[PDB]
């Protein structure tokens, strides 16, 4: 129940402001809401899928204002800046016994999905 990237792409170089708002993990596909808090678009989409909600991170970091701190499609847009940011991370395959490494772009694109580890059974 994970959008996000698993944390071991990033290794020693992990930080929190790649980290997304609601599942905790490397942003996948970001967006940002009104309030500046940055959601991975599957993340983001579910949240919404009920219509608007209050954002839990405006709340827990204790800066919940009325009206901006309420994520909506309407006010949500893709944060292509964080995108490209995460996308040139140095990056390694979360797969327990891989060596396959490159940036988080090519993972997404290249080794995600195709990983011998959980398509290769004899592995
Ligand atoms: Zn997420
Ligand atoms: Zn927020
Ligand atoms: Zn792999």
């Amino acid at each position: 129940l994970q959008p996000g990237f698993s944390k071991t792409l990033l290794g020693t170089k992990l930080e929190a402001k790649y980290l997304c708002s609601a599942c905790r993990n490397v942003l996948r596909r970001p967006f940002q809401a009104q309030c500046g808090h940055r959601y991975c678009s599957f993340c983001l989409a579910s949240i919404l899928s009920s219509g608007p909600q209050n954002c839990a991170a405006c709340v827990h970091e204790g800066i919940y204002e009325e009206g901006i701190s309420i994520l909506e499609s309407s006010s949500a847009f893709p944060d292509n800046a964080a995108r490209r940011e995460v996308e040139s991370l140095p990056a390694v395959c979360p797969s327990d016994g891989c060596t396959w490494k490159g940036t988080l772009k090519e993972y997404e694109s290249c080794h995600e999905g195709r990983c011998p580890l959980m398509l290769l059974e004899h592995h």
